[PDB]
């Protein structure tokens, strides 16, 4: 994740 994409 909400506060961390890949
Ligand atoms: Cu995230």
């Amino acid at each position: 994740x909400a506060s961390x994409a890949a």
